[PDB]
């Protein structure tokens, strides 16, 4: 069934330029996202590529498209693990002045009740991005949220 899906996008992870290949990872979001998990990785690699080479408004369009994943389609531990790992690769390569942009489109996409470390983690490492911003104002609406989630992480 997903027999196509699979070749196209391991066809995609080649090429090493991003010439080409990024329209032919979108060929693989253009066979429908019905699973959508193929699409989930195409929109991965294609993330991998935007942030580490060029122009970054595309790249949160595209993060922006990921983040429809969460609840169906793919699994939550993945999709954590998939956007811990690209956080970490932003805020290795880029600074706060665009990585908070992309922390905070994460946790108003993760609008879920289940999520536990999910919207903890990424909440806490925004409220240290806006420490080291000096916004002290939203930072307690930040806190607010974080001691509410209890009222191990309290401390």
């Amino acid at each position: 069934v997903d027999l196509e899906n699979q070749y196209y996008n391991s066809k995609a992870l080649k090429e090493d330029d991003p010439k080409a290949a990024l329209s032919s990872f979108q060929k693989v979001l253009e066979l429908e996202g019905e699973k959508g998990e193929w699409g989930f990785k195409a929109l991965k690699q294609m993330i991998k590529i935007n942030f580490k080479l060029t122009n970054f408004p595309e790249m949160m369009n595209r993060y922006k498209q990921l983040l429809t994943y969460i609840r169906s389609a793919v699994t939550r531990n993945y999709s954590e693990k998939s956007i811990n790992s690209i956080l970490d690769y932003i805020s290795t390569s880029k600074q706060m002045d665009l990585l908070q942009e992309f922390y905070e489109t994460t946790l108003e996409a993760l609008k879920d009740a289940k999520n536990d470390r999910l919207w903890f983690k990424t909440n806490t490492k925004l409220g240290k991005l806006y420490l080291e911003r000096e916004e002290y104002g939203k930072l307690q609406k930040i806190l607010r949220q974080l001691h509410q989630s209890c009222q191990t992480q309290l401390l």
